[PDB]
């Protein structure tokens, strides 16, 4: 079997037999992107909190039988890109997050956790499954804790959410061991140089089995109680039926035991509630100033995919959820809505830090895959391992008059599946901007800007940078006019005049001198970097496995050696006279679900190539290999 699959264990004995590398799809299942650092920028919303956090508990993956752990040949996906508002992403469906989610989260500076789920049950079988997890060696260590930590290290993820819903007589006396399991895990993770965090559901009490407090209280505080420095649960997920009094209690309890109240995440039941249609007791969790007094736990926000029919609808619905109905993260909840956008209440963060930042707005899925503005893969995909860094703000706009509509464009892109489009009927002379990214990028004599764009007929368009933390765009050396045309162009600008300064934000600015019917401008790629070099080509590239369906269709797995300058890799086949992209991945082992030849294909072999796409946005020279069909298409 070539297709990589989610990792699932039928028993604790099976987990105890786990060893690094002992599964045929391990090379693909490992995360490949190290967890990025993030900056917390200046607040842009007067009601936002830098203390309040958001944890998402999401069913991230297809449920289709025989779906791949890396994605698939379908556009519709939980192509999450609102990482800027998340503390963490919980992979709800299983113990071991898939590489497509680990990679996307890590590139965006967000930790990803597996889920250790004990069934809502009092069956002896379930009670025993729970007790069995807490088996100890003579020295008091927990062998299952070691395997959890070992897996987190090997596959490259950040810890676990524990949902302990099993109850009954055998469960009740096990609070102490469960607490010690979590503390021991920390000791062991430190020992193996791979720290992990635990998030803990408000379910199993210390002494009385399952009982939801809807908060932190007298029956569950032990799970958050510190051992000086160390803690058992890092994060606590409060059950959904909180209120003012329960929240007051939670805060009192956290403070008393010496924990930050914001480590308590007040649950929102978004599955039964319908995503942003969920009734929340906002008045019970907002203080006198309209600011959050606890964190927010998002239960099943993946539900939002049910609210639209298309993949384009997925992102628009996420906008309502994360930004708010008012459509601008600097604005307040409309008077005729109940839902607060996350951005209304929670400060954004940004992984766009250092001397290099690049993006082509790759959301990890598309209808097609574009290569320098030309269709290369002419069909749908989701491979979230390649997910990039989308705008911090969606959409922070100011205008002298009317505002252009900003949206993702899955019909035309520069690299990957979509660009950003800014469009509308312009009624008359107007100046306006769109503030896109919060950043902290150090400029040197070697720093350049590369910007790929298209359209803008009837306007002047500029990109401008703020060199202050409070996002003022008053620096004359930080404005660049774009040279517009009807086709994709990629322009480089010298940023050396800004050497020694720091860029804190990026915006577009539009001038229209009069009316323009169906104005459109696309932004396709943005790079700020002191590196203009092609990354080195991959080496030692080969087909390591294959399975022909027929003479025209095969699965394959390819492997190669990369380098530190590569952000991710693209694999292509030569289809007649044309190279066509198959897939992309952050990994150096890559599954090809369909290598294909037409009816007119000549010979018994077919060329494949792999290209490194740099952290600086530049492609390497290709490495090539030959796929051997062993037969002609007419044989
Ligand atoms: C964390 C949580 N664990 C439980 C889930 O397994 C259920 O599906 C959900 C039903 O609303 O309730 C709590 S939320």
């Amino acid at each position: 079997t070539l297709k990589p699959k989610e990792i699932k264990f039928n028993s604790w004995e099976e987990l105890l037999k786990w060893e690094p590398g002992a599964r045929e799809d391990d090379a693909i299942n490992r995360g490949s992107v190290v967890l990025a650092s993030r900056r917390t920028g200046h607040l842009v919303n007067e009601k936002a909190s830098k203390e309040a956090k958001v944890q998402a508990l999401s069913n991230t993956n297809s449920k289709a039988k025989d779906h791949a752990s890396v994605g698939g040949e379908e556009f519709k996906a939980y192509a999450f890109d609102y990482w800027q508002y998340l503390d963490s992403m919980v992979f709800w469906e299983g113990l071991v997050p898939t590489p497509d989610v680990i990679d996307a989260g890590h590139r965006n500076g967000v930790p990803v956790y597996g889920t250790l789920f004990f069934n809502w049950s009092n069956s002896i079988a379930d009670q025993e499954r729970f007790a069995e997890a807490l088996k100890q060696d003579a020295d008091g260590s927990f062998p299952i804790a070691r395997k959890l930590v070992d897996m987190a290290k090997y596959y490259g993820y950040d810890g676990y959410f524990i949902n302990q819903e099993t109850t009954g007589d055998l469960v009740k006396p096990l609070g102490e061991k469960m607490r010690q399991f979590m503390l021991y895990s920390k000791e062991y993770a430190a020992k193996v140089n791979h720290p992990i965090k635990y998030s803990w559901y408000d379910a199993m009490t210390y002494n009385y089995g399952r009982y939801h407090q809807d908060g932190l209280g007298e029956y569950n505080y032990q799970f958050m109680q510190p051992e000086g420095d160390k803690v058992p649960a890092d994060n606590f997920f409060a059950n959904f039926n909180w209120d003012k009094a329960k929240n007051d209690y939670t805060i009192a309890t956290a403070n008393w035991i010496g924990r930050n109240p914001y480590d308590v995440f007040a649950g929102l039941e978004l599955q039964q509630g319908g995503s942003y249609k969920t009734k929340v007791k906002w008045n019970d969790i907002l203080d006198e100033n309209g600011k959050l007094r606890l964190s927010l736990g998002l239960f099943a926000p993946d539900t939002i995919t049910s609210l639209g029919k298309t993949g384009e609808d997925y992102h628009k619905n996420e906008d309502i959820f994360f930004t708010g109905y008012q459509g601008d993260p600097t604005g307040q909840k409309p008077g005729d809505k109940d839902w607060y956008g996350i951005a209304n209440l929670v400060a954004d963060r940004t992984p766009a830090v250092g001397n290099t930042f690049t993006t082509s707005f790759n959301t990890g899925h598309g209808k097609k895959w574009f290569v320098d503005g030309k269709v290369s893969k002419d069909s749908e995909w989701n491979y979230r391992s390649v997910s990039g860094v989308l705008p911090t703000w969606r959409w922070w706009q100011t205008s002298t008059g009317e505002k252009l509509r900003a949206e993702y464009d899955f019909t035309d892109a520069y690299n990957g599946g979509n660009s950003l489009k800014f469009s509308g009927d312009v009624a008359g002379k107007t100046d306006q901007d769109v503030r896109l990214y919060s950043t902290k990028l150090e400029v040197t004599e070697k720093t350049k800007l590369r910007v790929a764009h298209k359209g803008g007929k009837g306007s002047k368009v500029y990109m401008a940078f703020s060199t202050t933390p409070d996002y003022k765009f008053d620096d004359a050396d930080a404005w660049k006019e774009l040279t517009l045309s009807d086709n994709w162009t990629n322009e480089e600008f010298d940023l050396s005049s800004l050497a020694g300064k720091t860029i804190y934000a990026v915006k577009l600015f539009f001038e229209h001198e009069g009316a323009v019917k169906d104005y459109q401008f696309n932004l396709g790629q943005l790079t700020i970097s002191d590196n203009h070099q092609e990354p080195q080509s991959p080496t030692s590239f080969s087909v390591v496995k294959q399975s022909l369906k027929n003479a025209q269709e095969a699965e394959a797995v390819v492997q190669f050696k990369g380098n530190k300058d590569a952000d991710f890799y693209e694999v292509y086949e030569k289809d007649g006279d044309s190279w066509k992209l198959l897939t992309g991945s952050s990994s150096t082992t890559i599954y090809l679900p369909k290598v294909s030849r037409s009816a007119s294909a000549q010979g018994t072999t077919q060329e494949l190539k792999v290209v490194a796409v740099g952290k600086n946005g530049v492609r390497s020279e290709a490495a090539t290999t030959t796929f051997d069909w062993g037969m002609t298409v007419k044989d």
